[PDB]
């Protein structure tokens, strides 16, 4: 049998695509083992169902410890903002402790993400192939390289055109694009991606080019499950396709400024909405009423509902009055939006997401809230695209593009990883000859 350890980054959102990747590897006769901090172990595990206790092992990634960073802090999920840089310093003090794992363990074979390239390093000193799986899309990463080689030429295919706030942010920030790039190029033959040619096809080929490296899509991972009861009972007195989603993912805190706009926005569109609202996990001034403006939900009454916390964004975004999704575009909502059918209002944030919001609008799966010339969020903006898409119903194109996306993601099967297995089996061939 095969062994595979698998190294997600410490966020969510990518231990959630490592997991549904090992599952389909877990069916393709391989054994996994899936390596992380405890925390967000426990966070997974009740998304793996007990049929794959067999072939799925968690295995305990140890961080230096404080009483001022304890290990309930070692992941992004719900992370002050302010020990993002000590969560990525520790995170690469764990390479030792990996490297004891994968010399206990012997994998045949490590799938590693892009924010840690001592993991290539350890597997080669071990004699371990490695393959870098990058759990967000393309179309970021080529945007983004394209203009370092060819700063006078127009990036292909597209007409996207990155807004000078996120100019400015990703003008340190040369190291983490080193690290990141430096994840995939040193990926042993192929790189893995989380997307799929209907999407990201041109983009894939484009990247593949740039790097010269493989690229191979493992499609869109998508969650779907088998707190809901309450939402389910407040959104089945909608009308069909009348209310949206509002969510910022797992590791972003949207300020009171941007909540403000955000809060004013839905108020003028008159749409429905159920908007999660969270507080970083050692924020103590942490009300609902007080990030809000002053009457918000007052105001709102029957028409809005605040969840605090975390929220079942898949069964929700699957109810259907459930009419678009104010998303903040981070890949795995984006991918689950498009498997549902439901159309995005784009309101990126940061990092790969303002990518994504033009990647969602290129396709017509959705439309992006566009920030002033000063980097804001504007209440108009919201508000008008949820009149056009959601409320008044104007822009039916979008829905039309989404349900189509939706009816192509759902005929997927398992010949989604057909790729991955036959490159995963050939790179393991030619390696033990090599020895
Ligand atoms: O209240 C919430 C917020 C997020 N999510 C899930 O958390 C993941 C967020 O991943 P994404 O890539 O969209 O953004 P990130 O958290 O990495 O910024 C998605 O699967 C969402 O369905 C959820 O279930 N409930």
């Amino acid at each position: 049998t095969t062994t595979i350890l698998m190294l997600p980054w410490l966020g969510y959102g990518h231990l959630s695509a490592f997991l549904e990747l090992a599952k389909s590897l877990s069916r393709r006769n391989f054994h996994i083992y899936f390596c992380s901090t405890s925390v967000n172990l426990d966070a997974i595990k009740p998304k793996l169902p007990s049929s794959f206790s067999d072939s799925i092992q968690f295995v305990e990634l140890h961080l230096p410890s404080s009483p001022e960073f304890p290990p309930h802090l070692h992941t992004t999920n719900g992370l002050p903002p302010t020990l993002m840089p000590a969560l990525h310093q520790a995170f690469s003090m764990a390479a030792q402790h990996f490297e004891s794992i994968l010399q206990t363990l012997a994998p045949h074979l490590l799938i590693y993400d892009s924010l840690q390239p001592w993991a290539p390093r350890v597997a080669s000193s071990l004699k371990i192939p490695a393959i870098n799986f990058n759990t967000t899309g393309v179309f970021g990463i080529s945007q983004g390289l394209h203009p370092i080689h060819y700063p006078h030429s127009k990036f292909p295919f597209s007409e996207f055109v990155l807004h000078n706030h996120w100019k400015a942010m990703y003008s340190r920030t040369r190291k983490r694009g080193e690290a990141f790039l430096y994840c995939l190029h040193a990926s042993c033959s192929v790189i893995l991606i989380n997307s799929f040619r209907e999407l990201e096809g041109k983009y894939m080929d484009y990247l593949s080019v740039l790097l010269n490296k493989k690229v191979v899509p493992v499609g869109p991972l998508v969650y779907e499950p088998n707190g809901y009861s309450s939402i389910k009972n407040w959104l089945d007195k909608k009308e069909p396709s009348s209310t949206v989603f509002v969510s910022f993912g797992s590791e972003y805190f949207p300020s009171k400024e941007e909540m403000e706009e955000i809060a004013h926005g839905l108020e003028a569109s008159e749409v429905n909405f159920i908007w999660v609202v969270r507080f970083p996990q050692g924020d103590n001034t942490s009300g609902i009423e007080d990030a809000l403006p002053k009457g918000f939900l007052e105001r709102a009454g029957e028409r809005g509902m605040v969840v605090k916390g975390w929220a079942p964004q898949a069964k929700i975004l699957k109810h259907w009055s459930t009419g678009g999704f104010v998303s903040h575009c981070g890949w795995n909502s984006v991918m689950e939006s498009m498997m549902f059918g439901v159309p995005i209002i784009g309101v990126p944030m940061h990092v790969d997401q303002p990518f994504n919001a033009g990647l969602v609008e290129e396709a017509g799966v959705g439309v992006e809230a566009k920030r002033d010339p000063d980097g804001k969020i504007q209440r108009d903006e919201v508000a008008k695209l949820i009149k056009e898409v959601v409320v008044e119903k104007t822009r039916e194109d979008v829905r039309k593009k989404a349900r189509e996306m939706s009816e192509i993601l759902r005929s997927k099967g398992e010949e989604k990883f057909d790729e991955m297995v036959a490159e995963i089996s050939l790179l393991l061939k030619i390696e033990h000859h090599h020895h």
